[PDB]
């Protein structure tokens, strides 16, 4: 996508979880499950405001545990509205991902930190398996659940949660994807 961000609408993913999502680089929360995308996919460095993964929704599913290979479930399936950047200068191991590196060290070229706040993280992973990796596909918000809050600055914008599916512009990209 322009900038050299890596925005496919599926493919393959890792999964951790934070707590802390009411100030997000969308510049607006949501009150169902909603998740932050590592910068490479989200199209804004930090304190650029919304990339174009603002306010499109995803369907993300688990399917192994990278700290127990041996298990094979229960995973589950959840809906997330992406509010959120993952940075790269604050969580390499799962969002470092960049045009030179395009992996993240656990091999995934997509990462989701599912936010705790609305509960999309207890959803998600099962207690004791708080990282995971699958695969995401984005969809319409018609399978999300919950309201949009109200923008914290301006040039706030989730009207990813309207447009088609990537490849296309919403909120779009700013700046340069990062190197």
């Amino acid at each position: 996508a322009t900038g050299g961000y890596v925005q496919n609408p599926s493919g393959s993913a890792s999964f951790t979880m934070y707590s802390g999502c009411g100030s997000p680089a969308c510049g607006e929360t949501a009150s169902g499950y909603t998740a932050a995308m590592n910068q490479l996919s989200f199209g804004a460095g930090p304190g650029a405001g919304a990339g174009d993964a603002c306010g499109r929704c995803f369907a993300l599913t688990g399917t192994a545990d990278p700290y127990s290979p041996s298990y094979t479930g229960p995973f589950h399936t959840i809906v997330v509205k992406v509010t959120d950047l993952c940075p790269v200068a604050g969580n390499q191991e799962w969002c470092g991902q960049t045009t030179s590196n395009p992996n993240n060290q656990h091999g995934e070229p997509v990462h989701f930190d599912i936010c705790e706040d609305t509960g999309g993280a207890g959803a998600f992973f099962p207690s004791g398996h708080g990282a995971l990796t699958g695969t995401y596909r984005e969809v319409s918000c018609s399978q999300w659940s919950g309201s949009d809050g109200s923008p914290l600055w301006t040039g706030a914008c989730l009207s990813g949660e309207s447009a088609a599916n990537w490849p296309s512009t919403a909120c779009g990209n700013k700046g340069t994807a990062p190197s």
